[PDB]
């Protein structure tokens, strides 16, 4: 019983526009999105979020990957966080239809520069005033005696790499110092941007050639611990060149060879050497916190769109990270810039978006996860797939690989029939990755028996991993039918599609491979 | 290369993105207008001079607060600062004055002054909402007065009420003659005179209140350049504003602020009646779900671009810079994407009115906008603007498009256009050239109003009119040439596009010259 104007869901009116300009003009706040949310959500776990009961709610709210930030915390602290993540995750395991795999990511400390402790207890702060003099010292006598006159930091070669006139940034680049005088193991600086300085804050030296290793001896100890803890992926801080990626990957040994290596790009050299880093990496993080201090803040969006574009072109995962919902550390709703930032990261093409302080330390971790979920789903509907899919095809080589032809044919078919899902049977993830790179509108239900595959799948836009727990059937066709039926039940239970809807099914490895069928949901 | 020219030549949007280069420096010129709200942080003549130097094009006065005496002095200070640069007519920048109306705002009263200046509203606590003016200056955690006297008629039991940027939320539990009983849903600290939103209600406040009439008439008397009309819901609201401005104010530009669901739904009729649009995201993101604001923003920017009318992106673009000298990564991204979307202007509110770093916020909008302007994919944008434009044989329109295509062909340093009232320059700006549009006018109001359009760099010519029409045209063109050289837009060996009128007594701007600099 209509009346006047029935509004198409999923921005389908905008989807049909013949120009991008008209696509924008048709975006409709009254066009509700589909249930499925394709962009992966990565959450940094910390004091605000590491209890088992909070982690259960994080998972329910949409967290796909638990990020452990090894810039802070000792190994027993991280071991307990991982234990809690797994307790919370497996509390849902009794129902495989509804169980969500949750990945664990180790984010390295890497070649950070950090200050010491403010004198006293270390929890106080000192007010640095503009124009005042501040001495930076390497003398360890002051490593717990920092104040408004003398500042200790832990980079022993700093005096070599800076010069008179260079700028030094402290605490998220909020405090700035100008080097007036150099010394043996000290620098005399003048405070440019003042502010309140706490303990153990991050330091950046833009334009200085910092010579700390991408992977220090202590970083190796963290990586080995990560292998022992069976982490799914490493987010490697401050990657500057391809050989840095190899230092991360090779040291994990044979035991860690399946761990995904995500290079964090957060300095000027990583941007300049991006292509060789991307080639050596499994994926990329646009690590905007350090990046926006190392290069001018006004250039970060160029680097972000460049990297997301190149990762989309290569079919490798890319994460947009840092300060996406920053005000939600203290407030229950985001600023308008933060809502825009999350949406535009998805429209840019990010496979995943990330929360750091918002979930690690803030007062509203659940609300932050929920808001990334809501924004991502709205933005996914607004993507101009008509142009995106055409360009991804044109920028993708014609190869003789039959599996790539299957994947592009499946995504083409999914657009042609507006399918409710692409179901993919996958052991390693590869077949599902191949579909995701063409960025279908429809969700990808990736059925696997491999738990690590299920967890690592979250790196890719649109791959909804489901972990089949049933034994392998001796008859291959019976085993395929079992796994397809599992995916059909998942999609119906989660509201992705209904009986009678059309879906695409890719049946995976056969003892040709990955047959495609376009079927009504049984 | 420079100016993201390598990315500009990509054959796909995806490759365009892949080619964006942080080491490709932009041109000197910055095309996106910057609107700054003036308040205690920015009201002094000394600070305003630095704001102008830093890039402020439009001073916004917020009539939600203050007296007419206060705003008259703000306007006086803006003009003193602006005219302190007039001794150099080649470098002088016109600065516009914008009056932002209170409109059908709902606000709480003053917190009872004998206790803590803020009160703590705790989740689950009861809070009584009263309309009894006895409590207008006695608000606390027990009783909260607000100024919407008819609120009980438009809410029912179960309605939700949002306070202070929608950070505090209440749920109505009972009603009464002139009061409501609510329970705190999302608690927090409550200060004085905070904005209130009723997203589920049909608020029946007048589009133009008696106070708004007084303020708009004051704006006419003060010779403001534009009005930002709050909470515009429909075309008839725009008509009311235009009626108040009347004949004396007929040339004042009306920018309708879209900040509720109805304004979005009725956007096309509002746009038709308005001179331009503000995406007023503060209220909009409380009236509708926060996760839908980007859809409304890109819809309005797109349709304003399609219509050739100015659109402003506003509110919380650099919000953390109220307290910090550098923005968050989301804020830098937001400013860049507003420019990439197509916004003519970007705006600062608390960042310049009240914050500790007003000049840094202005400078950051300048820096980001200029970087984003180079990153626009002009190849697709210009093709789509041309394809969607109305069909016409008008010589001036054809000359404008020809000029923009010529400017791309030779990567020109500027398009110079002569205009009395603005339109000839507006017609070029709507095709969104990369090159700056140096618009020469003798009309000071046109020079100030031109800031509403992407890429129109107004220059106010103060020379007497020459006896010969052709000599007067040449004088104004030569003035633009010297401004562009002095500002670093171009130098000898560069090429500039020059648009001028047909002949004496014609209104056609139908003559295009491609001029080596020179
Ligand atoms: O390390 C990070 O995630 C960053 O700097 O954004
Ligand atoms: O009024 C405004 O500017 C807003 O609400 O964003
Ligand atoms: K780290
Ligand atoms: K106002
Ligand atoms: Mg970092
Ligand atoms: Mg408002």
């Amino acid at each position: 019983e209509a009346g006047t104007a029935f509004i198409q869901t999923q921005q389908l009116h905008a989807a049909m526009a013949d120009t991008f300009l008209e696509h924008m003009c048709r975006l409709d706040i009254d066009s509700p999105p589909i249930t499925a949310r394709n962009t992966g959500i990565i959450c940094t776990i910390g004091p605000a979020s590491r209890s088992v009961e909070t982690l259960k709610e994080m998972i329910k709210s949409g967290m796909n990957v638990a990020r452990l930030n090894f810039s802070h915390g000792t190994h027993e602290y991280h071991a307990e966080t991982i234990k809690n993540v797994r307790t919370a995750t497996e509390s849902f395991a009794s129902d495989p239809i509804l169980y969500r795999p949750v990945a664990v990511a180790l984010d390295t400390k890497g070649p950070e520069i950090r200050t010491g402790l403010i004198k006293g207890s270390g929890t106080a702060e000192v007010e640095l005033k503009k124009g005042a003099t501040l001495k930076i010292t390497l003398d360890n006598a002051y490593m717990e005696k920092c104040d408004e006159n003398i500042l200790w930091l832990d980079y022993k070669n700093i005096c070599k790499v800076v010069e008179v006139g260079s700028k030094i940034y402290v605490d998220d680049g909020l405090i700035s110092l100008q080097v007036k005088q150099k010394g043996a193991d000290f620098l005399v600086t003048e405070v440019e941007n003042g502010g309140s300085l706490g303990s153990k804050k991050g330091v950046n030296l833009p334009g200085a050639a910092v010579d700390l290793p991408a992977v220090s001896e202590k970083d190796i100890q963290d990586l080995k611990f990560g292998v022992e803890q069976d982490v799914d992926m490493v987010f490697a801080s401050f990657i500057r060149k391809a050989s840095d990626v190899h230092e991360v990957r090779k040291v994990l040994g044979e035991k860690g060879k399946n761990i995904k290596i995500i290079s964090k790009i957060e300095n000027h050299e990583g941007v300049r050497r991006f292509d060789e880093i991307l080639e050596a990496s499994d994926g990329i993080m646009v690590a905007r916190g350090d990046l926006g201090i190392e290069i001018p803040a006004e250039k970060v969006f160029l680097a972000q769109k460049m990297m997301i574009g190149r990762c989309n072109r290569a079919g490798k995962p890319v994460i947009c990270a840092t300060q996406m919902l920053e005000s939600m550390i203290k407030k229950p709703r985001p600023t308008r810039a933060e809502g825009s930032d999350v949406a535009n990261a998805v429209l840019d093409g990010a496979d995943c978006i990330m929360l750091s302080g918002e979930t690690a330390k803030g007062d509203y971790p659940l609300e932050a996860v929920r808001m990334q979920h809501l924004i991502a789903r709205e933005a996914e509907a607004a993507i101009y797939h008509l142009q995106l899919f055409e360009e991804l095809r044109r920028l993708a080589p014609i190869t003789s690989d039959p599996t790539e032809a299957t994947a592009v044919g499946a995504v083409e078919a999914s657009f042609k029939c507006c399918s409710g899902a692409i179901i993919v049977l996958t052991k390693s993830g590869r077949y599902a990755h191949q579909v995701a790179r063409y960025r279908p509108r429809a969700p990808i239900i990736a059925v696997t028996r491999n738990p690590q595959t299920a967890r690592q799948a979250h790196l890719y836009r649109g791959i909804f991993p489901v972990l089949c727990k049933d034994p392998v059937q001796e008859a291959w066709a019976e085993d395929v039918d079992l796994r397809v039926n599992f995916a059909m039940n998942v999609g119906k239970a989660r509201g992705f599609f209904k009986k009678g809807d059309v879906v695409i099914v890719l049946t995976g490895w056969r003892p040709f491979t990955n047959t495609m069928r376009v079927v009504p949901v049984p």
